[PDB]
């Protein structure tokens, strides 16, 4: 038998288990004495899907408010030793996931390559120098990719930005947290809003990528946009809002706020902060995109990816300049993406990604991002209907996430989604379809989990029911349990801390960095009901093992808002 | 009972021990198999010095040679499972500590502030942007410190390039390591190497520090040298030998010799080595004019003397010309002569001319046999390489026979040392009453330069039983960093258990891949052993001896695991 549990140990007021898989009472010991200081019923669990990971049963010790170690015990079996704190991921990892940060900006001769880089298909070059590699297997730098599948480009190099800004701005009444850590944290952000900038054109619009085909040569390195698994790169490189841009603007108006905010005066300083740099570049991209979105995007369509996107642009907007015009335009973003929720005869208020909702959206990098943008906008929403009406869309939108995850057996509380693949319908999976408009793209999703997670927490501040609040916390905390070892591979995906850590390709150089997050797990290679990681028959494979082990920047990034938004909440009662 | 072992676990042909700290016989468990595949006898070994760990027992399973997982088991104490693999540090950990030394590079509002920092004295303003900041607890950078003790110059930043491009050298052969991580070490080598021409002065010498007096404000930046735990500053920077500036020669002049390595035109390129090899050209011949005015009591010492001799010999095999030769084997003969015995030893190194004060050193006491295995490689006059050969030998026998000397089953590097109102003695740790009046901490780096020297030996010297000693040695100094200590306690953070920190409650934490001070003897008793003693452990004017990370132990770290790596089939 085997017993299961988060590698780092639960947050001291967090909802707590713990997953025995076995063939009637679990102990709690405090490591100190090695005695019993709590007896639990198991429940069991039952199968999942096509797991075949036998039977399970879960153990709730969510009553264990006391700080110190502690290990589980069912018969002859233990668990391993782990933490009971407050603040307990805020204190342990954050200062490692940013090393991370640090440890992948874009340096040497790649920095030397991207001063002078070539536009795809002309004889010019651009200075793009800055940002992050995208991944431990790829040096290129990415606003976002996969453009030509239309609903499933992730928010890269931009999402890191607006995060790391987003968190600054939660810690500022952070008694706890050290001008130090201030420091470090605005310089990463700042670091990405620089390069940001310096990936703006003249008219306004953003490049999509510096892409090498994945070659690591420096020669190859071009602002392309690119499309399938051959890396064909096209002239198609103008960002559209759900390519990244919306994001970076979003990131740039943020930016542009840091004056208002105590620490920004009290730490350090050499010379001062670029803001009404950041701030005239963020309103130029998002009114060039007004006028010129449509002509950007793939299919010449926007959908619910734009609408997001945008509201957080216009948003942020709104925040840094107090001016009407922007609350307008986040109002109508609002109101564009309230009606991308929608019923069916399987779920009730799923979000569409297309407009008659026979897509439904589903999001491997950033599925919490609908919500959180909803939130966002209900920060700066002062009109009591227009609140109250988006209240009820935001509240409709998280009893869904709660209402499928909860569809059908699930012990580890994995997030489900409402998925369609091409030529398959609509139906509740746990993980993304392998057959998607891509044509081969699919992988581990922590970056959603963490999205998903950050959802959950932020709805602790913004929404008025109790109830869905407590199972909120719930589900935060078991997604969070997921990405740091509550898994059926006893795996914790957090490089550096717990268990199991996996790696990418240490062999040919790429090994994965302490501090990051790898994709994670997925639906079997050949079963889809099935679940998998690193599985036998495709483990060497190079055109397939990038799913698993590999790491990826936006898996960190949405970890490090999610541990942020988790401890602003450690107190909830 | 408790079962100590190397956290990570044991080259597949290294010597491999566990400890057994009680008041039977030991099985080897395959995990694999949850049963036996060795039965082993416990040695027993007296108490140590005065740490008080209570009774110890050694098992020694060398012969265990199958890659694997594996744990020990007495009665029905197990340890904790650990690794047998060929190349393990290389695979597991050198990636870790390249990512270290990237995440703690001078950035942001730091770098900002260094390309207009004054020189102390002066409203002049000069721009020594870029290297490292020096410790999880200072974003100071240094060529060295400590100038005004004369005799405990560390070497710093300079050693990291030194260090790097060394390693770099030594990869060069090994098929098994991968171009991209050729590109990785290359860059964070050159990045040094740039950092190091920005700090050479037009006149050609280097400046010793960029110091803030460890406020993290950019303000207080200032180049500058500085006295005491008070870091009084004065106008004193300029570098002499011993102060960084002879490790940073050698750096510029190894960088200089890239293009002859076949990688180098194969692997990426975009956009010096010419500029390299003229700034260690010029700072050489400026400090042979220079040297003795640079330094505190104006009298040169052994460091200057390996420092130099590493200077000169990478400009002899950059440049060919027989001058550096000369000079090679000038500081050769100097340094050689501190081989000295006297009433308590045969062959050990005195800091001084006669020997009353013996050379010991916390971040690189493998330096004076290093920098003579470096001289080696480049000595083609038969009797000089002679010569040359019976001194390292007589210093590797000396470092062997004063680590056993005495009880010790962790096989910790013992050295000779004399506090400056004490006389001469062995000793575990430093000791604390020292010239500094202050400074002592733990000896990480004094560790894997050690390690460094140990296998560096193997390609060496002609003794193999020597040899045999030394390889025995190196792996059980390379087991108490990673964890085979009386603290139960892996100070490679990131890596085994009971990684430490130093200050993260005021956001100054350690990071991943970087390695701590480590242990000391005991703050009141110097024939203890601590870390984190209770009494002192929360007071933040001593506390820094212990958990803080310091760049010098990640880069002798490196270094020591690519010249494992290089020796790792040598049975
Ligand atoms: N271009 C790829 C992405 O498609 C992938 O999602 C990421 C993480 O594996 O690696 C980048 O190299
Ligand atoms: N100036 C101090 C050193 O003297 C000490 O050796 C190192 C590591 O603790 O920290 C630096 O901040
Ligand atoms: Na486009
Ligand atoms: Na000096």
């Amino acid at each position: 038998m085997q017993l299961l549990t988060n590698h780092l140990g639960y947050e001291r007021l967090g909802a707590k288990q713990a997953i025995l898989q076995a063939q009637h009472h679990a102990d709690i010991i405090c490591c100190q004495s090695g005695q019993s200081i709590m007896q639990l019923p198991l429940q069991a669990c039952g199968p999942v899907a096509q797991w075949h990971i036998g039977d399970t049963y879960s153990i709730d010790f969510t009553a264990l408010n006391i700080c110190g170690d502690y290990r589980i015990r069912v018969g002859d079996t233990e668990s391993a030793s782990f933490c009971v704190a407050e603040g307990l991921l805020m204190q342990n990892t954050f200062s490692d996931v940013l090393h991370y940060f640090k440890s992948q900006r874009c340096s040497g001769i790649y920095e030397c390559a991207d001063k002078k880089v070539p536009l795809f298909g002309t004889n010019e070059t651009v200075d793009v120098h800055g940002g992050w590699y995208d991944a431990s297997g790829d040096v290129s730098k990415y606003f976002s990719h996969l453009s030509y599948g239309n609903y499933l480009n992730p928010q890269q190099t931009p999402m890191v930005v607006w995060n790391m800004l987003t968190a600054y701005e939660v810690l500022e009444d952070e008694e706890s947290i050290a001008d130090f850590t201030r420091v470090r944290l605005v310089e990463e952000a700042l670091y990405g809003a620089d390069f940001l900038l310096r990936m703006q054109h003249p008219q306004g619009y953003f490049y999509m990528t510096v892409f090498d085909k994945w070659s690591k040569s420096t020669e190859q390195r071009e602002v392309c946009a690119f499309s399938t698994q051959d890396g064909h790169k096209s002239a198609d490189y103008q960002a559209g809002f759900r390519q990244g841009a919306g994001v970076a603007i979003a990131a740039l108006a943020a930016a542009s706020r840091l004056s208002n905010l105590a620490s920004t005066s009290r730490i350090p300083q050499c010379g001062d902060i670029k803001a009404d740099t950041y701030l005239e570049a963020a309103k130029k991209g998002y009114w060039h995109l007004k006028e010129m979105n449509h002509q950007y995007l793939d299919n010449g369509k926007e959908n619910i990816i734009d609408e997001y996107c945008a509201l957080l642009a216009s948003v942020e907007l709104y925040r840094s300049t107090q001016e009407n015009n922007f609350l307008a335009e986040a109002r109508m973003w609002a109101d564009k993406l309230m009606a991308r929720q929608m019923s069916d005869h399987n779920f009730a208020h799923y979000w569409a990604a297309n407009d008659d909702g026979s897509r439904p959206y589903f999001h491997a990098a950033e599925a919490g991002l609908p919500a959180i943008a909803l939130m966002q906008y209900l920060q700066i929403e002062t009109h009591a209907q227009r609140a109250e009406q988006c209240q009820s869309v935001l509240l409709n939108a998280l009893n869904f996430e709660l209402s499928i995850t909860h569809e059908v057996n699930n012990p580890f509380g994995y997030p489900r989604q409402y998925t369609k693949a091409v030529n398959g319908d609509k139906q509740s999976a746990f993980f993304m379809p392998h057959d998607n408009e891509t044509g081969y793209w699919w992988q581990g999703e922590n970056a959603r989990i963490a999205s998903l997670i950050t959802m959950a927490y932020m709805a602790q501040n913004t929404i008025n029911d109790n109830e869905i609040k407590s199972q909120l916390m719930i589900y935060a905390h078991r997604l969070t349990d997921w990405i740091l070892g509550l898994n059926p591979f006893d795996m914790c995906m957090l490089d550096g801390h717990g268990r199991n850590n996996p790696d990418y390709l240490p062999e040919l150089g790429f090994s994965n960095a302490k501090g990051g997050v790898c994709n994670g797990i997925t639906s079997g290679f050949e079963n889809e009901q099935g679940i998998a990681f690193k599985p036998e028959k495709q483990k060497d494979d190079m055109l397939q093992n990038w799913r698993w082990g590999e790491q990826w920047i936006p898996h960190g990034a949405w970890y490090l808002l999610a541990i942020t938004m988790q401890f602003k909440e450690r107190n909830h009662v």
